[PDB]
């Protein structure tokens, strides 16, 4: 119709004299007809990312992640749903990406990783075996 000017942040005008919240925000009537009512995000992470994931919420928007310790198969770094969903655990062993002293050997495990002695050397005195950590002697 026409464009109301006023509309409130995060809202679209829908005639002269009406607004309603982009999407991804909501508003407490499905029609705004004020500046004063308000367009509020919507977590949509608190309303499923699937195996290995995290939620994180943004403005008009949110994002699935593969959580720390497993990256995505398919390389995309976001996501929306579990069909979306190829995470699977980083060998940190394999990659060489973990951090492991050269006194010990690389172990992996399943969203992380850990350091072992040779089962000969053993771990310098204040640090425990089997941590990232380890270093041994
Ligand atoms: C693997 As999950 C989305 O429950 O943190
Ligand atoms: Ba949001
Ligand atoms: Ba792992």
């Amino acid at each position: 119709r026409g464009c109301a000017r006023w509309c409130p942040q995060d809202s679209s005008c829908v005639n002269a004299t009406a607004c309603r919240c982009n999407p991804g925000f909501s508003s407490f009537s499905e029609i705004i007809t004020t500046p004063m009512e308000t367009c509020d995000d919507i977590n949509e992470c608190a309303t499923s990312c699937g195996k290995f994931s995290d939620c994180w919420n943004t403005e008009g928007s949110y994002d699935c992640v593969c959580s720390p310790g497993y990256e995505p198969v398919s390389g995309a770094k976001t996501f929306k749903n579990e069909s979306e969903n190829t995470c699977q655990d980083v060998d940190e062993c394999s990659s060489g990406q973990h951090q492991c002293d050269s006194s010990t050997v690389c172990f992996n495990t399943v969203g992380s990783y850990s350091c072992r002695c040779r089962p000969g050397w053993k771990p310098r005195h204040g640090i425990p075996n089997n941590q990232k950590d380890t270093v041994c002697e």
